[PDB]
């Protein structure tokens, strides 16, 4: 029989047609976020994961930090932390016991105004909220890859430290959150820089933590750091909470990784000979560097001598500067993402289905066809009862072998 798949490019829909015994259509399970988050936190509190609630470990402490991501990686932090503040009251913890600390790393200071967009207003205004100092660290530790570990002082001197934030696929720690709050959140420079090399070995890669360097990094980091607790968002597509996960830094995270997990990882038995995959459609495709998201994922499911059918209008051009110079071979977040798609195209074939022309095309070393069709028809040819993988949510959804 013959599969006939809708798959969307830019602002609208494609076809294709594949015989259904030689394809398999791989779809992401996007669960719309809870009707009320912050009650799923309170629930999530009441219920941690391999620790107990934060009414029994936080008697006593007088200097509790909770360390929030910062303005440019949009958490939720105004759901996640009112409810941690309730419990932290409930367990006799005043306010003035209490600090948030936004994990910059590199990023310039927020204003007032950004500050209280993180937080909320009455957060902001009953407790301290402290940007990360990076030439104010601290000195705990190095880990067996060689990182220093050097905390920002408020977050060395606290006597309990709550880590909050996003927990969603992440292209090199596997996923974020856990004891990436705090590693390289509230890092010095010698710490970010360290631990950023290891972003480029070939286990930092989406979905994998045991065996990936970049997250053990981290995870060792944040051990060295001592944090005590994570209160974690788990996010969909369109970045609303679905879940929250509470409790220890390592079990808490493994447990909301299995809800990413559920949601977007889907298994297959060996990597396939063409992954067809749309980017699911304008904005996503707006540009070729976002687009290469849905890339990232269809490239661990490709075999060695494989073809990628990339569908993605890229409306608005090839994107970010960097990456885009690159990409051309013109006469540092995009210039890695371009030499990822060159790494891939020494492996395999990419088909581009988009807006550019046939010189743009194949100027930037994909193949040229007018219709997903076309594509898949010409390489249908290269290969002996080939395994087709089609992706028609690319962007959002993993392929893993
Ligand atoms: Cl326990
Ligand atoms: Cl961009």
């Amino acid at each position: 029989g013959y599969k006939e798949i809708s798959l969307k490019y830019g602002k609208g829909a494609v076809d294709v047609k594949i015989d259904e015994n030689m394809c398999t259509v791989l779809y992401p399970e996007d669960l719309p976020g809870v009707e009320d988050p912050m009650a799923e936190v309170s629930r999530s509190l009441k219920d941690p994961i391999g620790k107990a609630p934060l009414s029994d470990l936080v008697k006593g402490k007088k200097d509790v930090v909770i360390l929030a991501s910062d303005i440019t990686r949009p958490s939720p932090s105004h759901i996640l932390i009112p409810p941690i503040t309730d419990e932290l009251n409930r367990a006799g913890i005043s306010d003035d016991s209490i600090k948030i600390v936004f994990g910059l790393g590199y990023h310039r200071k927020h204003t007032d105004d950004e500050k209280k967009t993180l937080v909320g207003e009455e957060v902001f205004n009953r407790i301290k909220c402290i940007d990360h100092d990076i030439d104010d660290c601290v000195y705990v530790g190095t880990t067996k890859r060689g990182t220093p570990v050097e905390v920002f002082r408020e977050v060395y001197n606290a006597d309990f430290i709550i880590a909050t934030g996003n927990l969603e696929l992440h292209y090199k720690a596997g996923y974020s959150g856990g004891h990436k709050a705090l590693l390289p959140g509230v890092c010095s420079k010698n710490t970010i820089e360290k631990n950023h090399a290891l972003m480029f070995s070939e286990g930092a890669m989406p979905g994998k933590i045991d065996g990936n360097p970049m997250r053990e990094d981290i995870e060792e980091g944040g051990k060295l750091a001592r944090v005590d607790f994570i209160v974690n968002a788990v996010l969909n597509s369109h970045k609303e909470i679905v879940k929250v996960v509470s409790g220890d830094p390592i079990k808490a995270h493994r447990e909301g990784a299995k809800y990413i997990d559920k949601m977007y990882k889907r298994v297959i038995p060996e990597k396939a000979d063409i992954v067809v995959a749309s980017c699911g459609g304008y904005p996503k495709d707006i540009n070729l560097y976002q687009a290469q998201k849905g890339l990232d994922n269809a490239q661990y499911s490709v075999k060695d001598g494989g073809t990628i059918i990339l569908v993605a209008e890229c409306r608005e051009g090839l994107g970010e500067k960097l990456f885009s110079d690159w990409m051309v071979n013109s006469s540092r977040l995009g210039a890695h993402k371009a030499a990822v798609i060159c790494e891939v195209l020494k492996r395999a074939d990419i088909y581009l289905i988009s807006s550019f022309d046939r010189s743009l095309t194949e100027k930037i070393f994909f193949k040229y066809a007018k219709t997903p069709q076309d594509a898949l028809d010409e390489a249908i040819k290269k290969y002996h009862d080939p395994k087709i993988l089609v992706l028609p949510y690319a962007n959002s959804t993993l392929p893993y072998v």
